[PDB]
């Protein structure tokens, strides 16, 4: 009989679901509770996880025929990887499908803070056109951008802000060579503190690890300029959200723009919603039609590979492959 | 010691200091023609802050006038003929905020593509799941249509092509095609072609009799239903009544406006009740850098004419021989 696939959340483009349905039977859940996942996972061979939905260890353990878990994008913080590896279940992500889209969105957010764009749009529409008399937009030319995490997106962001705006770009990333920054005109710094002291804009593009977990706390905001801005499009847990709220109240920084949150989705009464110079979007930086199509096709094709016994291109737990063999033959 | 009247203050105080160092100055705030009239009779130079008016009857009262300086490019509110008839040199101060307006244009283009202020409002109201209902636009490989390829249009075209990966078309009857070539754009003779091909149309023309209300309903009918209009040039270039109708009939998707006709916009402007509309209160050229270069340049030209040296931005160089007759020889 045809294998079953569980979609914990739809894909961002249904070209991926169409591909899955060529050879599997799928069931789609919509923001399901842990029990709904436990009911629907028992006989599936493949699972797709739309961020920020979570797949805990207890759910993976009930799935006796599971072969592969696919995430919606790069991040895997909603998968229990240890549990999958213990069971011989292959975990794949879909990286670098939204690189252009997030760099565009980050540039848009950097520019919107500098020009107070949403605040000013709200002022004109309410009748306070004459707020212009006390407004002083920032000219981005020759200001300094600090990139934390110089990977696919961070490097593109450094490239664009150079070409588009004439900004000086500094980067902090211990795991990449200095030459990677020079190629796009940036300077790789060994000391994050230097980047924090020199930057007028600080943009986050790291992977979420135990080192980047809550990297940006009150200690780090104290080191940034009072005039400076934070932008986070990477992961919510990189920023202590409670510390960010204190930092804004105490004028440690001037504002921020966030596409990611912790917890995500954010609560209805999040105190960040009442702050001057705060710009939010609901994890849409990497969700353009182009990026959604590419990541959907990628996730669907990888799920099909593992069902066939074929090694996929984006295994994140390759040490689990032999135990997968053990169970798949 | 010579007098200088400032009909309106300068954009940066450094310019008033440069004048004060050799002249005696008086400053007026939005003065009536009569207020100017009994303040101008003994002065040698006059500065006009846009959009203040310097009428011919006022100039005729000023017996010792040598120079008039506007705050920016615009001299339309100055009676050039009366100045020439009297041997008064009129100077403007052009191209002082080119980079600032280019930046503001990039901000508005991007904010429209990413639905930035609308998404900000949605998260702040707890409507994070609006993400399931929409997708931002990826600028890469979209077509940008530049109307008016001058200082700002040339910069905007270059960055959107080089840094954003957009195809750029341009319409401007009064520059050669090679000017677009150089920055990766294509100058088209037929505006209709640019309208049909563009996903974003940005206006950067001078306000002339030809461009007054150039963008009416017959123009919006030719744009794409999915396209956006950006206007950071002059408000009279757009018939706002037709823009309102165009949004209501979904002839275009939305618009970003820094300028208005009438200006200031009224409290009951229909444009506010549209979601894909982004407004700013005529601030695109306002940056500390731009204000400082304009004020310094304005002061420096006034000081040259009082000394007898030709300033670099003479609007009416035909008045020079009579100026010589009056104050030198
Ligand atoms: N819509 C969205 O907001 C969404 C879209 C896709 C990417 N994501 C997120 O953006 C982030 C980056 O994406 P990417 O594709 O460029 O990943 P990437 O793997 O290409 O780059 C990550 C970079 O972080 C760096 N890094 C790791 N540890 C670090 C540390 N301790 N200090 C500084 N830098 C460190 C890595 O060396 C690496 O260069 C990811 O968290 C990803 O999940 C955002
Ligand atoms: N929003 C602001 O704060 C403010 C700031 C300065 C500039 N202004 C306005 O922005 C606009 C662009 O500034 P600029 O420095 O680039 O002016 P510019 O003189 O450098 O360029 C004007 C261009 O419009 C073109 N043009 C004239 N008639 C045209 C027509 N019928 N069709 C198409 N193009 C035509 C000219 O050939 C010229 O190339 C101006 O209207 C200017 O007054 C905005």
């Amino acid at each position: 009989q045809k294998p079953r696939v569980l979609l914990i959340g739809k894909m961002y483009d249904e070209a991926g679901q169409k591909l899955l349905e060529e050879s599997t039977n799928i069931e789609i859940l919509s923001n399901p509770t842990p029990e709904e996942i436990n009911e629907a996972i028992q006989e599936v061979s493949g699972v797709f996880v739309r961020y920020p939905n979570n797949l805990e260890a207890s759910s993976i353990r009930l799935a006796k025929h599971l072969k592969v878990i696919s995430t919606s994008g790069f991040g895997t913080d909603s998968i229990d990887i240890m549990a999958a590896t213990e069971q011989g279940v292959i975990v794949v992500n879909n990286p670098g499908m939204s690189t252009t889209a997030v760099a565009e969105h980050t540039l848009s957010m950097i520019l919107a803070l500098a020009k107070k764009l949403p605040f000013l749009d709200h002022c004109v529409k309410k009748g306070n056109y004459l707020i212009r008399n006390q407004m002083q937009p920032i000219q981005l030319e020759n200001k300094t951008l600090g990139i934390v995490g110089l990977g696919r997106i961070g490097t593109l962001v450094a490239h664009k802000c150079n070409l588009a705006l004439g900004m000086r770009v500094l980067a902090y990333d211990p795991y990449v060579p200095a030459s990677k920054a020079e190629t796009v005109g940036a300077t790789l710094l060994k000391d994050l503190d230097v980047l924090l002291a020199e930057s007028d804009f600080v943009s986050l593009h790291t992977e979420l690890t135990s080192e980047t977990r809550e990297m940006f706390n009150i200690s780090v905001f104290k080191k940034m300029k009072p005039t400076a801005f934070l932008i986070n499009t990477s992961r919510g847990k990189v920023v202590c959200e409670k510390d960010l709220g204190i930092a804004l109240n105490q004028k440690l920084i001037s504002g921020c723009a966030l596409d990611v949150f912790e917890p995500e989705p954010p609560a209805l009464d999040n105190p960040l919603y009442n702050f001057e110079n705060v710009i939010l979007s609901p994890h849409l930086a990497g969700v353009t039609p182009e990026a959604s199509l590419a990541a959907a096709v990628s996730a669907a094709n990888q799920i099909l590979q593992v069902l066939r016994g074929e090694k996929p291109p984006y295994m994140i737990n390759p040490e689990a492959w032999n135990l997968f063999h053990h169970h798949h033959h």
